[PDB]
């Protein structure tokens, strides 16, 4: 509904605040999973 | 101590906000945690 609302590669804001506990949430899993 | 207070849960969106990778797994870990 807005005009002017732009586009690129934009990652969503929820994820980079956040990266330091899903990146080592899913780093954590990925090296329990691994052997 | 507070007058005129009502009871119902409480009402402004901050556990989708970071919980949002993780209310999803709150879901799928109620089949693991709770019983
Ligand atoms: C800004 O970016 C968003 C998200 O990338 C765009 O939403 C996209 O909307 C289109 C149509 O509603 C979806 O299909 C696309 O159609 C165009 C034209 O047929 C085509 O060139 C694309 O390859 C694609 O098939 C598209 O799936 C959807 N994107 C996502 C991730 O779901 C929005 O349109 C963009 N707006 C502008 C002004 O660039
Ligand atoms: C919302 O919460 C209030 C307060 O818990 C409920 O009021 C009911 O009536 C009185 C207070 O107005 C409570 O009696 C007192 O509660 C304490 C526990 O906090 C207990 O140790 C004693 O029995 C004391 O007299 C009463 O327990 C309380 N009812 C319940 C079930 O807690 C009100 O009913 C609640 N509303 C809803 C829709 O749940
Ligand atoms: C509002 O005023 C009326 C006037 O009698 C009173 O009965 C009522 O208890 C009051 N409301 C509250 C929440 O105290």
């Amino acid at each position: 509904v807005v005009i002017g609302i732009v586009n690129n590669t934009v990652y969503d804001p929820l994820q980079p605040e956040l990266d330091s506990f899903k990146e080592e949430l899913d780093k954590y899993f990925k090296n329990h999973t691994s052997p």
